[PDB]
């Protein structure tokens, strides 16, 4: 797997607001993140468990490639307002891992590509 | 109308190189032709520590309860458990995630090529 | 097949009075007709304070899957919850738990006669 | 209700012991311990959530009943020897909560009964 | 111990909130609290652990001598307006447990009594 | 209160353990720790909540007299020993607070003397 | 080590407040505090892990010189004005632990002093 | 601070372990650790909080260099046997955390040298 690394996000949220949460990223939000970040492995929300939480799993190439690409991000201002204004309200607590996979977990997903965006 | 568990496994101090080497050798060969859809298997390297996690897809519940119910039947998996795994576990949980619509989709099925490969 | 959920809010301190009182007077009417099958409905006096724990059976998961898609469809539940009830939430968490061999069989089906002799 | 209250008693177990824990109570457990606690609501483990967890619910007319028929089951010695041959070497920790009915949730089971543990 | 028992209560405040809970209780709330569930063993605020948080100990003959004297603290209009007004915005998360003494733990207090409110 | 601290020790012990717990503090711990720690609160053992728990409350006049009475505690031999043998095996976490009184809460217990003792 | 003690603090933040609590801290809280408790090890906020968490590191001589100098802090209206206005808000939880050194760790930090701000 | 991080591990013993914990590591395992790693901010042992816990922090100059460090660690044989015959015993849970350091907080120390 050459060193890859999945950055597993775990936010609590407030009663009920994972369904505007996927709203917002559904239509704004993840167009902004996903081409910087580049690997989505999955974003979800649960149903059973720890309720009015949203999980979402990213793959980089190492820990560098991590953390240039989430400095970008978050220098970006379209990406900080889109945070402000809709996500911030959500949040209660957020929470990270670093993950490493297995020898026989599937391989890093392909970098998103602007066609991608496009096909959805 | 995919689901995703995710299983979170607590093992013993410094238990997950064992871990992983029993499912590459031996375990993966049997659990995940029969679960299906392994989306990603790791263990944790910052964070809580000695911690596996497990990302299966299922079609449903249901599908997810019959799957579940042919493995923990098997004596290969159950015998497998009892000399490679069981001790190496110390606190298991799970919970049951659903896709935004933008997520990655449902993957196929584990076929008898993908292992012989 | 049977399987139970089990559901455990944390409300806002001293919550549960208010919490219990729209269920009485409105909430449990819209619900429980619709999910069938409500085995115990509770808050705490000793442990987690300002906690309800409600458990609530089910034939198989579909049935589960397929009653809970109808509640949640339901415009008078969903304004119930968001006027009335998520105001008083903090924190929510549920179980699928799965009865024992001895366990109790479910309870019957919710009837309109049952929600008429209240 | 009445002063009825509700024991919600859940012991997290062994790694795979619930299966264990289940055969001792089935087979030999619960027709100890029913007959003198009196109603059993409920006798669960978890598949989805905290995983290797049993979860029971007890209900009594009122705290006095409670501790009457605790006070019994604890002195009996084929519960103590039962308990300690069988179930304390799966329990890694205990929790219990009492429960409050509302006003709208079911009344108590009715006392388990001989006729209830013949036809078993 | 004639078989006694102890509540622990555990609240956890608002951040900072502990010294305005204890200026509540000092001023008003312990005058109408304390005679009514009897035996007071301690109430505290932490220093060291888990911060916001105060931490009170309540004596009873038995779990049914506790809920008697608990319904009629919640029952009086006094307590529920001095709690709504005064601590209930200082309150995060709230827990209790029963305990029970050993042989060697000290005897449970006496009850409160008006001529200790007036000293 | 002069400055007064309270320590409250937490134990979670393997199950069904207090019952030993207790027994091995009555017969012969508790002689070896309360005259040499000073000011025992209460000693308890959990009931309802978490189970197998015992919680203790010490009081100190400050924290320094908290760590000069510990170090001669953990000093001593006997009390090695006594918590090796009968003690070590049951424990499974151990936590501790340091909780100051308010101002209408007891004064702290007086110093155990050995007349108390007999 | 003759007796020096470490408190750590730990507080959670509402989220994403770190960068307010940091700037706060850097342009006007850390001047008062710092030379009264006076020996700061670290001030850290998270970055894998528990997110939106500030840890804080003070050495004190023991116990008792670790009241003194919180209670003059805690005294000081400078610095309830400072924690009321610019810090209260942002808070959500605050815990701490005392840790003892072990004998190879670092010596007790001199004294924060005039010069040094 | 020049992109330093800062590794803290919390490490949950058996009940009364510190006391053997910090034995050994002052006895053989810190003169192993420490030149490899590097940068030792403080190695510590719990008195009041969650008891029988050791917490500790390591400075890096980034994550990488925390990852070549952290690999020649882990492959060394004596770090290994040192860890499994007496640490590992002692040892219930593990956790770490990245901290970053805010600007008025102390600078990267040196490098732990060997006549240190």
């Amino acid at each position: 797997h050459h060193h890859m690394i999945v950055e597993e996000r775990i936010y609590d949220l407030r009663p009920n607001g994972a369904r505007e949460f996927a709203q917002h990223f559904e239509r704004e939000g993840i167009a902004i993140q996903r081409p910087v970040l580049g690997r989505l492995i999955g974003y979800f929300y649960t149903d059973i468990g720890p309720l009015n939480q949203v999980v979402h799993l990213w793959g980089y190439e190492d820990l560098e490639d991590r953390a240039r690409r989430r400095a970008i991000l978050l220098a970006m201002p379209e990406w900080q307002e889109y945070v402000r204004k809709n996500i911030q309200p959500l949040l209660v607590r957020m929470q990270n891992k670093i993950l490493l996979p297995m020898s026989f977990s599937p391989p890093l997903p392909p970098l998103w590509q602007p066609e991608d965006e496009h096909a959805r």
